[PDB]
């Protein structure tokens, strides 16, 4: 605890992020193994939520666990080459997890508009270039930044008991990384999804009960749980000290709520993943 007195009352948040943590971990490790033990579910189709869980995979067991000895324990105790592994992974692996939903709808929408000539042509090895892309994007727009910007300009500038990314002073990189990472993600996903529910209505005009539903749950789990953090980081920039420590920190952990969210926006979608969930988790195999 440290600096957290009175810990009758911390281990609320501390018992709340260990259940969190939990079902992120537990949720994404089915997806891979349904993916696994399942026939018919070993598909290019399912490749891309192979890919999804694995970014969220991480984000559970590393990204949600040493945040919360940063919270409880109000200082870092890593060193210095300890916490540029731990951001560098981080926002790589969130960044994966967003690219990997833009390929996702990107995939979807093309088996929407052309169902009988989107799906023959995108082959096997034509799926690694849309997942590889995904991830080397990801690596390179913050791990040569976040590991190499106090060995580039000047020096370690971010207090030794602390640790952040230490270029989000400077309100020119960060509107990059943040339009490249969240803004034009949204735009895109927001844009194919409309695009998508305008023919779903169609299909059944010409021959929307759950298109609407479906298409509104998906886009509003992914606002709600990466905008704050968007906002206030731009903010930030701007600002000097108008944001509170304690509206910062619930914003930086509201972002890792959609790895834990992911695998029931996407994998419970699908009938087949939906049976072999159970499958597993009832009848232990
Ligand atoms: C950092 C981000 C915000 C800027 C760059 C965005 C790109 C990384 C994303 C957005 C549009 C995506 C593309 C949307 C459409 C396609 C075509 C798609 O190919 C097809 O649909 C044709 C059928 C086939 O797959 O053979 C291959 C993936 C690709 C290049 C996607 C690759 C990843 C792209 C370029
Ligand atoms: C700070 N946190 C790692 C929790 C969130 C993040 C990240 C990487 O960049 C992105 N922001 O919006 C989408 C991806």
């Amino acid at each position: 605890p440290l600096g957290g007195h009175t810990v009758w009352q911390v281990v609320f948040i501390a018992f709340l992020t260990g259940i969190l943590a939990l079902v992120t971990i537990i949720g994404n490790i089915l997806v891979i193994v349904s993916f696994k033990v399942n026939k018919q579910l070993k598909t290019v189709n399912n490749y891309f939520l192979l890919s999804l869980a694995c970014a969220d995979l991480i984000i559970g067991v590393i990204s949600m666990n040493l945040f919360t000895t940063y919270i409880i324990m109000n200082r870092w105790a890593l060193g210095n080459l300890a916490c540029d592994l731990w951001l560098a992974i981080d926002y790589v692996a969130s960044n994966a997890s967003v690219m990997n939903l833009l390929v996702i709808s990107f995939d979807r929408y093309f088996s929407i508009t052309r169902p009988l000539t989107y799906r023959a042509k995108r082959t096997t090895k034509r799926a690694g270039v849309m997942i590889g892309l995904a991830w080397v994007i990801s690596f390179v727009l913050w791990a040569p930044a976040i590991l190499f910007w106090q060995y580039f300009v000047g020096k370690r500038t971010v207090p030794p008991g602390e640790c952040f990314i230490q270029f989000l002073s400077e309100p020119t990189i960060t509107f990059g990384t943040a339009i490249a990472a969240f803004y034009m993600p949204v735009t895109i996903m927001t844009i194919l999804y409309w695009r998508i529910y305008k023919e779903t209505e169609k299909r059944t005009k010409e021959l929307e009960k759950k298109a609407a539903q479906t298409l509104s749950a998906i886009l509003l789990a992914f606002i709600i749980t990466w905008t704050p953090y968007n906002i206030m980081v731009l903010v930030n920039t701007f600002c000097d000290s108008c944001i509170p420590k304690t509206f910062w920190n619930l914003g930086y952990w509201l972002c890792y709520i959609n790895s834990t969210v992911n695998p029931v926006c996407y994998a419970l979608c699908n009938k087949t993943f939906r049976t072999t969930f159970k499958m597993l988790l009832l009848c232990q195999c």
